[PDB]
């Protein structure tokens, strides 16, 4: 099952206008399978959309008793993105997060 | 580790004056090892504020992306209080429910 680690990196301006990111899902011993794409800040979005929604899903029961640098931040932006899901089941076993893969 | 049951009835009076639940918490094939105790109401309101407390907590982050017929309703309430712990880790593994017996 290895470990998961993620790295959003290297903004390339596409050909067709758009800037592309790399990133970078790691399998961690500490030697690493990794798992390369390269995603654009509307996938992100989508993403970030789904798996908010996927989110803040809590309590069903009771109880009772009786200078173009904004790129970077879209970068680090969707870097903390990809590491929130790391340490909780349901964002981390999410078919979307598999699908974006 | 087995799977938890509970069951709490038979309500009798102490010589002292309260009166006393039997609690029974089953430990399930088919073939059950029981686990027998006598509690009061009081011990009873004293484990559901435990659990209370236990009970309501979640959320600390974020998302981001830029005729003394009253004894039969008292055994169903905390027959309901124990059966709620079931199917959740917090409160199942809580030592508070483990001291309980």
């Amino acid at each position: 099952d290895f470990l998961r680690h993620y790295t959003v990196s290297d903004p390339r301006t596409h050909p067709k206008g758009y800037t592309e990111y790399k990133v970078t899902a790691q399998f961690i011993p500490e030697d690493v399978k990794e798992v390369v794409v390269w995603k654009r800040y509307s996938d992100f979005r989508k993403l970030h959309g789904d798996l908010a929604y996927t989110h803040r899903n809590l309590f069903r029961r009771l109880e009772e008793f009786p200078e173009a640098s904004v790129i970077e931040e879209r970068r680090k932006g969707a870097e903390d993105l990809l590491r929130f899901t790391v340490h909780i089941p349901a964002l981390n076993n999410s078919p979307q997060l598999k699908e974006f893969f």
